This record gives C-alpha cells, structure tokens and sequence, in this order.
C-alpha cells in the first residue's frame, strides 16, 4: 500500500489543490 | 497505459500551469 | 539512499509547504 | 537519458522555482 504510493505524491496534489481553494476564494470575492 | 503513467502527475503539470494561467493574468493587468 | 529518493521529490514539497508558510502569513494578518 | 528522467519531473520544479521568482520580487518590493 504505502510501497506502492508515498505520502508525499499524494501530499503534493492537496497542497496544490487546497492553496487554490484558499487561493481562489480570495480572489472569488474580487478579482 | 494508467499504470505507466497515473493521473496524479499529470494533475500536478497541470494544477501547476493552470494556476500560473489565472495568476499570471491577474498581475498582466498590473504589477 | 539517493538512489531510492531523489532530491527532487524533497524539494518540491519544500517548495510547496515553504511558499504556503510565507503566502499563509501575508494573508494571515490581512483578508 | 529520457526514460531515467521525464520533463514532466522537470518542469514541476521548474514552474515552483519559476513562479517564486516572480511571486518573490513582486512581495520583495512591498510587504
Ligand atoms: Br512547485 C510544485 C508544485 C507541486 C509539486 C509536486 N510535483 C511533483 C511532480 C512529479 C514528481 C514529484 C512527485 C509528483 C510527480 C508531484 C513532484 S512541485
């Protein structure tokens, strides 16, 4: 399981993913 | 094909790219 | 050692988590 | 050479690396 995929890959894709979230909403409000 | 190559990476390429897309315009208008 | 883990991966999430901690804080003190 | 090492790889480091630069001198200037 964890051989098979590391943390880190799967680390890598939520911070990407969650900094658009905070990222997207600040500029959802104004651009 | 999958298993030579998952999702996740070409995610990250793109979650990458994609947000220089929007943030790149963003600071094209100004600086 | 090397071999089994790149730098590469190291660094990236580095370069994730470290660029989070100084656009958390700029965000952090104002909306 | 290719197959031991993708640009996808590459260019991921590349685009945080790159994206820094930018990020970086544009809150270098003002806070
Ligand atoms: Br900057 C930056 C944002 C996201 C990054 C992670 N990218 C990788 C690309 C490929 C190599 C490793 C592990 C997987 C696949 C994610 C790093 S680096």
């Amino acid at each position: 399981s964890n051989d098979s995929s590391d943390p880190l890959v799967v680390a890598a894709s939520i911070i990407g993913i969650l900094h658009l979230i905070l990222w997207i909403l600040d500029r959802l409000f104004f651009k």
